[PDB]
């Protein structure tokens, strides 16, 4: 056995796992499929103009305790993501402003929207974060889509449309392909849509100067860059009572334990001898990744903030996106970032690169004025077609799975253990979760030695 533990996957999670295992004294190796240490945290510090740019995850939540601790211990510094000003909703094509995310109460759709929002949170409490599958209403919830739930519950077409962008954007899927139990679970495990949907707090409250991929790179540096083997895609995993043997084509390694720290979908692209037990097998084969676009437009000044707008925006139909200010104090170019997912992604991916850009810029203009009409820099990053991430921002599940194999997300199969954000108890789908899943996997393994 070449080493104690081999961590497959060099994301925040795999990396956090290796730091932990390493600090505890175990011999460790991190085997990574492509040629970069970031996870779905992808950073180019000198790449683009204006400042460092993140193509993946970048927001640190106010309660993302493990991420903050780890980042800090690595010497990284945080800066507030929030911006002062009114938030913006583009509903039915009309521009609405909301002082402290407080829409005019007289707007016809507002009260039922609030009401439905409270409904969602209540449903999120009926099923929990720890054992959604064991919840009393698990069977009924996991048997229908979020789409059918919106149709049966809500009156206002506009409320329905708000919920849909929200789901299309937090997951990279549309309510028409997501299990209701699964979403109730998600809202529950990320502390409610209120935090899930924050604009200046909750999940979206801070950034790392320098880029999110740093926590990873820094770990590698701290742990011994030589320990991270890039371009080493694991394709077969032979595991017995003694340990595990990884194969990358002809090459191979041997360890006492392994932690596969990637999405279920991603892990499902690896052969396991012996075959994985059937619940984990189903879980991996049936838990897809979202369909997502991360657009970025930089300008010489924060004209949106300068005009009293926070840059935070929600649009139900022009494009189908959540906008957010992404300007660091340090940057030399103001930047607005937008996220398009699910069916909204489907929509645009069908258009041409330029059509997309035009449409996006048009929107920015409708919301913030003609200055948006012409950016200093524009970038789009299609996650649904990234080779190793294979999609959206997070994992999602169709009706029929979470309630039948959910536990497979966490339970180890012999000597192989599972990390990756999807295995976190809470904040699964976020870097925080990634960090937590990694550390818990590490501890489990530590204890086995
Ligand atoms: C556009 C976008 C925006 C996001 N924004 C945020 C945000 O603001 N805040 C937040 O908290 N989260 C955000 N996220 C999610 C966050 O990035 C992820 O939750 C987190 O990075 C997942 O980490 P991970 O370590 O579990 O997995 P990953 O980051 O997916 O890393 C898994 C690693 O495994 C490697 N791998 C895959 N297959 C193999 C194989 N066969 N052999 C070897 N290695 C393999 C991969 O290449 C990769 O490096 C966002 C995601 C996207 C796509």
């Amino acid at each position: 056995p070449d080493v104690d533990v081999i961590i497959i996957g060099a994301g925040i999670s795999g990396s956090a796992a290796a730091k932990a295992l390493h600090d505890q004294g175990a011999s460790v190796l991190v085997v990574e499929a492509n040629d970069r240490i970031g996870g779905r945290t992808w950073t180019e510090q000198e790449g683009a103009p204006g400042g460092p740019i993140d193509y993946g995850g970048m927001f640190i939540g106010e309660t993302h305790t493990h991420l903050i601790e780890l980042g800090t211990s690595l010497g990284l510094e945080m800066t507030p993501s929030g911006k002062p000003g009114d938030d913006t909703y583009i509903v039915a094509g009309n521009v609405l402003r909301a002082p402290d995310d407080q829409l005019d109460p007289n707007l016809p759709f507002v009260p039922e929207f609030l009401s439905s929002l409270k409904a969602l949170d209540e449903l999120a409490d009926s099923v929990g974060w720890d054992q959604p599958w064991a919840s009393p209403n698990a069977a009924a919830l996991d048997s229908k889509t979020v789409a059918t739930w919106l149709a049966e519950t809500i009156e206002s077409e506009e409320v329905r449309r708000l919920h849909t962008v929200i789901v299309n954007t937090l997951l990279g899927a549309d309510p028409y392909e997501v299990s209701l139990l699964y979403w109730a679970y998600y809202v529950s495990e990320c502390e409610g849509i209120q935090s899930l949907m924050g604009t200046r707090d909750g999940a979206q409250w801070a950034w790392w100067f320098g880029g999110a991929a740093q926590v990873s790179w820094r770990i590698a540096d701290a742990i011994g860059r030589d320990k991270f083997l890039l371009e080493w895609p694991v394709d077969r995993i032979e595991h017995d009572e003694s340990g595990v043997t990884l194969f990358s084509g002809q090459r191979s390694l041997r360890a006492r334990h392994i932690v596969i720290a990637m999405s279920p979908l991603a892990a499902n692209q690896i052969r396991f001898e012996p075959a994985l037990p059937t619940s984990r097998a189903q879980l991996q084969a049936r838990a897809p990744m979202g369909r997502y676009y991360k657009v970025q437009a930089r300008y010489p000044s924060s004209f949106w903030v300068e005009q009293g707008y926070s840059g935070a925006l929600l649009d139900t139909e022009d494009v189908g996106v959540f906008l957010l200010d992404g300007t660091k104090p340090t940057d030399t170019l103001a930047t607005l970032i937008g996220f398009i997912g699910g069916s909204n992604y489907d929509r645009w991916a069908a258009h041409t690169p330029q059509e997309r850009e035009r449409a996006f810029l048009d929107l920015l203009v409708k919301a913030f004025g003609p200055q948006a009409a012409d950016p200093s820099y524009f970038h789009e990053t299609d996650w649904t077609q990234q080779e190793w991430a294979k999609g959206g921002p997070v994992t999602y599940m169709p009706p029929g799975v979470l309630a039948n194999f959910g536990a497979a997300l966490r339970d180890p199969v012999g000597k192989v253990h599972f990390a990756g954000t999807e295995a976190s108890f809470q904040w699964s789908g976020y870097m925080e979760g990634g960090v937590r899943a990694g550390q818990k996997a590490a501890a489990a393994i530590a204890e086995e030695l």
